[PDB]
């Protein structure tokens, strides 16, 4: 389903999960005095223990900025991936596209390409989209 201003911290299924060629597309803000927001492709929504995290990409503002990502299994984070640049603005709307492929999410930002991250959980497994942190979200869309 197409979601419009969802509350923030967002949790919800996504309809019949992900496949490879569809994409995720979101269009936030960032507030003034934000520093990091994270958005999670996960397996159900557990808190404790804590629902696996396929994907976690998790831009940070400190410094000159950059973007985290990783993968939480058995609620432990593994090895990072870190991309030294930092596409989002403090004040600033976006547009972040997740796109699915079968080795990769490839992802950009404002229409810009910013990263590539291979696959650690089976696509299939991913069953719910999270968005925490100091960020606002206008829109959700899944495109086939
Ligand atoms: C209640 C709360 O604050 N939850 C946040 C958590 C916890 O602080 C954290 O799990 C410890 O209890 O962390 C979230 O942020 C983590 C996540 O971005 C991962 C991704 O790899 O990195 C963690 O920080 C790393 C850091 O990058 C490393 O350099 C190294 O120093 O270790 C730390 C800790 O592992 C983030 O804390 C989370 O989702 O787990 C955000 C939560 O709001």
């Amino acid at each position: 389903k197409k979601i419009s201003n969802p509350i923030i911290p967002y949790v919800g299924t996504i309809l019949g999960g992900l496949v490879p060629g569809e994409l995720i597309v979101l269009h936030g803000s960032i507030p003034d005095d934000a520093d990091r927001f994270q958005v999670d492709l996960q397996c159900g929504s557990s808190i404790k223990p804590r629902a696996d995290v396929a994907f976690h990409f998790n831009p940070r503002f400190k410094w000159s900025g950059c973007v985290v990502c990783n993968t939480l299994e058995r609620e432990k984070w593994g090895w990072e991936e870190i991309t030294y640049e930092m596409p989002f603005q403090k004040g600033r709307p976006f547009e972040i596209v997740i796109m699915i492929l079968k080795d990769k999410f490839q992802v950009s930002v404002n229409k810009k390409h910013l990263l590539l991250y291979n696959h650690r959980i089976s696509l299939e497994r991913i069953d719910t989209l999270g968005i925490y942190g100091k960020v606002q979200i206008k829109s959700i869309e899944f495109v086939s």
